[PDB]
DNA sequence: AAGAC
């Protein structure tokens, strides 16, 4: 029974992501990644998107496998103005910290109503990856690394210290170099024309 | 290209 950290090393997955508005990411550099649950008990103040969270997790840090969740993405892209960015995360955390693992979007009925604790540990991990989640086949060409669904979560019960933070992603130059003179220490990525393949992209485009 | 109920 392969571990978390075995299912990692043999698909060769090297990032997690977390898709945020630029308004949030000063908080997160200095404070780490916190729930709705926790930003609500410090008084700390935060862009959140869901209005519903119908996930049940408020508790929970949202993030993906090897790709933004693009659809949510984008749609939340169209709603709010100005500059989103990418939080690219150490895979460790999947293992260093309590994850649930969710084959689909976390707040589907095909997954939202399971036994939370059977959405930890491996065998829920490997699942992200079948070849069939309710209804999309896993394509014969999809790299080892994506899930099957581009919309698959991790829940992550706990707070995630700014320390896993790997790199950031920017739509633009400038964005990138505010964050970098703030956050010397951090790396702060961005992309020069966003006409492209990019992690702002649909996943099918993104691998076409 | 626009989740989820
Ligand atoms: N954000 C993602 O990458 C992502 C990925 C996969 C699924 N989701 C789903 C969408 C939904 C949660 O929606 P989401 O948009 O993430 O809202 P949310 O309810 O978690 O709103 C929290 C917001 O606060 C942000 N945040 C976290 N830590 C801090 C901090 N220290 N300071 C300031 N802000 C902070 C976080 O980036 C996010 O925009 C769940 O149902 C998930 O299942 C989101």
């Amino acid at each position: 029974s392969m571990t978390i950290q075995e299912i990692i090393q043999q698909r060769n997955i090297r990032s997690l992501f977390h898709f945020t508005h630029s308004d949030n990411l000063t908080s997160i550099l200095d404070n780490g990644l916190m729930s709705r649950s926790e930003l609500d008990n410090e008084n700390n103040e935060y862009n959140c998107n869901d209005e519903e969270r119908i996930d049940g997790h408020p508790d929970a840090i949202c993030l993906s496998v090897s790709y933004p969740n693009a659809k949510m993405f984008y749609k939340y892209r169209c709603l709010k103005p100005g500059d989103w960015v990418i939080l690219e995360i150490n895979p460790s955390v999947l293992w260093a910290k309590d994850c649930a693992f969710y084959p689909t979007n976390a707040a589907s009925n095909n997954v939202r109503f399971i036994n939370l604790d059977l959405m930890k540990g491996a065998e829920a991990f490997s699942a992200l990856f079948s070849e069939n989640v309710f209804g999309i086949q896993r394509d014969v060409n999809l790299p080892s690394e994506y899930t099957t669904d581009v919309q698959a979560a991790i829940l992550v019960f706990e707070k995630i210290p700014p320390s896993y933070i790997i790199s950031t992603f920017h739509p633009n130059k400038e964005s990138a170099e505010h964050f970098k003179r703030l956050y010397p220490q951090t790396i702060q990525r961005y992309y020069d024309n966003l006409n492209a393949r990019t992690l702002y992209s649909q996943r099918h485009y993104y691998l076409g």
